[PDB]
């Protein structure tokens, strides 16, 4: 269930809330989950632009992970995004999970605690 | 009815809108209006302080004035407040209207043009 701050903002028809403690990537991922938000994906330049403008200065796990598989920068779930990702900024040995911050995105060891951050469009619904 | 920021953002039961262009304490106060808003009113110490860290860096009108019949600083509308001010940093002939910034409260002539930040509750429907 929830600790999660009690503030939240919102772009257009989607909104970010943060948890209190501070998480592995994969430990936010679930934790987004159990709540019915997920890992924060990003949609485009855009949104980006404004999470930057928005957001206060930390660093903060998103829901963007290399794939072996795929041999790519993957958002969970398959989830499809317009924000191209020019990938030659990332060495996969220095990290292989991304955070937000104020400045750019940054890839990093998916072992280390960041605020997590959990998007939920307006329009998701059970089904 | 509309010209507001595309983003938003809530504390508690509380959410927080934002004009598009700067408008003078009058006209901000106006706008909220005719959106069912109202120019924005804090509560305590935990609200200002939680603002000062949220709100992008600028200087925003606030639902508060110089009132002479009650001799006093007062909220729009009678809004009832638990914020203390200490009234003798506010030289009235520097000013008779409020705007936030991220450091402080200050007054300022009710001419300027300013950032509207307009409050509405959860809670709050119409009657």
């Amino acid at each position: 269930g929830r600790g999660f701050e009690k503030y939240w903002f919102c772009y257009g028809i989607k909104c970010y809330y943060f948890v209190m403690d501070r998480k592995t990537w994969s430990g936010c991922k679930q934790t987004c989950q159990i709540s019915s938000l997920s890992l924060l994906k990003i949609d485009n330049e855009d949104e980006l632009k404004f999470l930057k403008l928005l957001v206060p200065s930390d660093s903060y796990w998103i829901g963007l992970s290399y794939d072996n598989k795929k041999k790519d920068w993957a958002w969970i779930n398959n989830g499809p995004s317009k924000l191209a990702l020019n990938t030659m900024k990332y060495n996969i040995r220095d990290g292989g999970c991304m955070l937000l911050s104020k400045t750019r995105l940054d890839n990093d060891n998916c072992d280390k605690s960041f605020i997590c951050i959990c998007g939920k469009r307006l329009d998701k619904f059970p089904h």
